[PDB]
């Protein structure tokens, strides 16, 4: 009795939540439901009131000033205007004098006007009054996020090795490409526990197989490599390619397992390997045959994946490229300026991720003929749902690595999500920053981010992985000076591990949140409820990464005492005492910056060169004498989570 | 004595410099200069250095640990990864323990390569040696900038009634669209003096022509709206219509006005009216015969100008579009997959703005037929100089409100220059802050940026930063309680007679109107790293909040100051703040600014329009025993030097 389901015409259903909520047959707490236009609730904000929520979206914490809509997008630019990322998050939270959260249980392109038109208005709506809204309340936005965490279900959880540190590139192709770099880290003694495999590795881009010239014996050479304590983890694609005698092909044709066009063939649509069907991840005959294709490379060694272009990206459709041609030779043809070189352009980029071809193909739901547009936001998340019932199936009490682009709420039970771009921007620290707490909201906690790119200066790499440190992916995955910086941050990474690790083993089986805003943890101080730039994690420390080039240090609000920690390239660890107040600090580039609050400890290993290797059994304890920490450690491997012994108490 | 020169080749004379300064014969006194690959000079920094100018550039102050490409582009996106945005100002200013200046008076593609490829690297090179370097020496940086400040000639001077605030809309386009912004203004009393015409008001796209539908009585229109204090300012672009029976084309075909290409044919560019040609700007008579066609202007009753696409803009060549239809036709036709659609687009890109158009064109100068690619950087600046050259012919004893996008050092003198680009960002007035301290060092004071769908909260804040500076204007595209519109622009008016005092003396001395903490507190270690403040003229300290969703912002203070906002009510808050590190509250109705110890500033009550400032009894805002010199003239004429223009104000 604090949680409400309201349900408006015949909604699409999501398995979003995994709780049960009775409809309700009473009026709508809040604001105005008008279906004059489609469907839309307005609501308007009192002056301090704050908005929470939408995970992967643009901007702030704090989403007043804008609009968002929910429309899973592969953009890849991600400036301040964009409306739409990777994911489609419905979740929000008014928190002012009035607090509650809504979350908008809808497949569709969901419109969050949020002081965008109207300052003081709260405005969203969607084309057809098919969905649930369920209206949670509370003390506080806190206690709104963690009775929602409790409904949509536990989130995913990576092996151990995942909290370790990866290097990929777009471009590796060779078994001299990966051996390369096994030489390079090990060598110069850098830590790291994971080799990302990028699309190349397959044969012509086809989903499940290995370029079997480069790679004659994958198995042999899976284990050369977890031999250094490498683990390859490789990229699949929505795309499957349309190839005679290409088996996954063969069997989606056969089976009917890719989407459909209208007309009854399969669609197609245009991504690295040219000509692709999509597999009908709607359709759940079609999610395990899917699914369990993955089995092919968890029998050569491998425990993790990555699942990409999954909105899913188009680059052009069949439709699309014929009717931009017809165009150009109009174009072409052209004397009397009638046709436009910019609407020549326009054409062109219009037949990118088109609202039109994703109207052009079909799922089929348990017998129903869907159009994809209707159900757009829900593929990515279900072509993860699919690998993550495939590994159920083959070991059940087994962790894999899992990571997706697209998502929908419901996800955050089968896999994480990594934040990339095509840019590396000082900005996108900040960006990538704020996103953190709002994930962790709609249930999304393993998740990191990229820097796209060759205008990586050694400095944004350098301030770019001290909040990486922090984030459970921990990533150096691009395309393709001074090197022992580089190195004495991840080993900040490594020292940090165990409680890292712990924190969000006790968040993740307790339905809370591993970053929190400072506005959760101190929602009366009315200075920590506006610092957006600063992160508390688990319930010890605060972290307050510096993201101005050039910059020697940074502002922070301390909103009670803490201890200002560093981790120095010497492997010494700088500590000093601050005040509740303001304060400038100094972080030099090779160090590594955070502040433990008064009465916590948290514990700390020495550096380690791989996540097997940390010597968890003895331990210094940084912070405050008296305090005590609850350590959690299991095997890192296995899901034997519910055991007392699991839990460690320290006191320093 | 302080400034020597250094030439390599047969260097074009771009004016920059009003003084002549002797080759100087001994060897680079410097780094290493390398002509290897054709110019390069390269010096190696101490980890603590700091690296300053470049004006009109991408990024922070520091300018150290990314590349900057002096070559105007008028490319539209202004993220953060481009090097290339419309000015170039080739003044550079390494500051640590040794501290120089450095000139690159090259009017070519010149890039500058500082700690981007390798940290404690700075390097400046260019294709060709053909160039001046001018080495300049001093105590710092604001030492250095001051002697350079004086050599390239005093600053562009303004209208006092520039210094007011100003509106516009690119879609405006009747009398009425007009009569609405003034009486939106005027009833319910926000202060206003300009209203901007974007291009809808020429006749079809012309320069020099007004809408013949319109604005049928032109001059008329002009009176009804000085009448009410309010000044047009008609933008004016750099390409000339292609029509028959078009005068300014007319003239410039029969004359030989026109950049032209190898075969001595007149160029063509398709820009807003389609087809056009541009002004050979570097022409010295055709520069005369373009700027002279203000007049038509000018005698309308308009005191103001802005310049366009000046770098120049280019949509296509004809040259450009035959190719892409070539390419056009390649792709509609291919069936093997030949050509993929990437390709077909960036073609489609690459025709705009192309590196290709630029060595398709010529200036005739002094009988020497120069590639317009190896003097690109001047094309704006020459434009703005027709204009103002002009200007001191047309009407001798006045100024006039000129301003424009592309410029080049030297085009200091004839105007200012504005920022903007096709996106509303919250970064973006960091950066606008950031790049005026830069732009004050190059010679450009009268300055102000754009936010070309903004939300309300953005504008709020955009304009607590036009507030001091110099331009100050509300102009987008397209056409909740305004009394927080109304405050912000009301303390803009209150402290015009300050700023324009502070403009006028910086301008007479060539000095700086806004300075980067660091030039004014040298020996603090703190204050020569902030960005995000600025020092205005020698009292006062400014600090936006630039950040969406604030109730205020951390602030450094390297000496006591009094924290002064100006308030919703008409009122003006004050608290005594000591040296140190604070944070300050600040809402979205409220201009923030700081008074330096030791020092106090003159506020006017609220007016409406620049003429009725009521500047004669006005408090005296700041320490109880100092004294502050108002500058201040008729704001019309070009009569600086009275001693009439200043009084001593005593608190």
């Amino acid at each position: 009795a604090m949680i409400r389901k309201y349900r408006y015409g015949a909604p699409f259903d999501t398995e979003a939540l995994t709780e049960k909520i009775e409809t309700a047959e009473e009026a709508f707490p809040y604001g105005e439901i008008s279906q004059k236009e489609g469907f839309a609730f307005t609501y308007i904000m009192d002056e301090d009131d704050i908005v929470y929520g939408l995970g992967e979206s643009n901007r702030g914490i704090n989403k007043r000033g804008y609009c968002y809509i929910s429309n899973c997008t592969a953009d890849p630019i991600h400036t301040e205007d964009k409306r739409s990322l990777y994911g489609a998050h419905n979740f929000i939270i008014v928190s002012g004098k009035t607090t509650f959260g809504l979350f908008f249980d809808y497949p569709s392109k969901l419109t969050f006007d949020i002081g965008y038109t109207r300052m003081d208005t709260l405005k969203v709506s969607c084309e057809n009054a098919d969905l649930d809204i369920y209206v949670i309340e509370g003390e506080n936005a806190y206690d709104i996020v963690k009775q929602f965490r409790r409904v949509i279900g536990r989130s995913y959880i990576p092996p151990k090795f995942a909290f370790g540190f990866g290097q990929s590139r777009w471009g590796y192709t060779t078994k001299e490409d990966f051996r390369a770099v096994a030489k390079g880290y090990r060598e110069n003694h850098i830590p790291i526990d994971m080799i990302y495999m990028d699309i190349d590795y397959m044969q012509d881009f086809k989903d499940f197989t290995v370029n079997e010239k480069n790679f004659p014996d994958f198995p042999e050479f899976v284990k050369e490599m977890k031999d250094q304590e490498l683990r390859l983890i490789p990229i699949i694609d929505a795309g499957v390619k349309v190839e005679k005698g290409y088996e996954v092909y063969e069997e989606g044709v056969k089976n009917n397992y890719f989407c459909k066009r209208e007309d009854g063939s399969d669609f197609v649509a245009a991504v690295w390997p040219g000509d692709t069907h999509f597999p009908d991840m709607l359709n759940p005959e079609a999610r395990k045959w899917f699914g369990d294709k993955y089995r092919f490379l968890i029998d050569q060694g491998i425990e993790g994946f990555w699942n990409d272009m999954n909105e899913p990206a188009i680059f052009y459709s069949s439709e699309g490229l014929a009717e931009a041609k017809e165009f150009a030779g109009e174009f072409a043809k052209d004397t009397e300026g009638k046709i436009h070189p910019w609407a020549m352009q326009a054409k062109m980029k219009d037949i990118v991720n088109s609202p039109e071809d994703y109207k052009r193909f079909y799922h089929n739901v348990n017998g129903k003929k869907i159009r994809h547009d209707k159900v757009h936001n829900l593929f990515g998340y279900n072509m993860t749902r699919a690998a993550g019932e495939a590994f159920e199936r083959i070991d059940p009490e087994k962790r894999f690595l899992m990571f997706s682009r697209s998502s929908y709420i419901g996800m955050h039970r089968y896999g994480g999500i990594w934040m990339g771009d095509n840019k590396s921007w000082w900005s996108h620290i900040l960006l990538n920053l704020k996103m953190l707490p709002s994930l962790n909201m709609c249930g999304f906690m393993y998740t990191g981010a990229d820097l796209g790119g060759d205008d990586t200066t050694r400095d944004l790499l350098l301030r770019f992985l001290a909040l990486g440190v922090f984030t459970p992916l921990m990533r150096d995955h691009a395309a393709e000076e001074n090197i022992e910086d580089f190195r004495s941050v991840i080993n900040a990474r490594y020292r940090l591990v165990p409680y890292l690790y712990s924190e969000y083993m006790k968040a993740a089986l307790n339905d809370d949140m591993y970053f929190k805003p400072l506005g959760f943890v101190y929602p009366d101080d009315k200075m920590a409820i506006r610092v957006e730039d600063q992160l508390m994690l688990g319930n010890e420390i605060m972290i307050a990464p510096v993201y101005e080039q050039n910059a020697r240090g940074r502002y922070v609000y301390l909103p009670e005492e803490m201890k200002f920690i560093k981790f120095m390239p010497d492997g010494s660890i700088s500590e000093e005492v601050l005040e509740k107040g303001v304060h400038y600090v100094d972080v030099a580039l090779n160090e590594v910056p955070l502040f433990i609050r008064s009465g916590k400890c948290i514990p700390v290993a020495e550096a380690a060169e791989c996540v097997k290797d940390i010597d968890t059994e003895n331990m210094q304890l940084i912070g405050y004498e008296g305090s005590s920490y609850t350590l959690y450690e299991d095997d890192g491997i296995h899901k034997d989570y519910d055991k007392k012994e699991n839990y460690r108490v320290l006191t320093k």
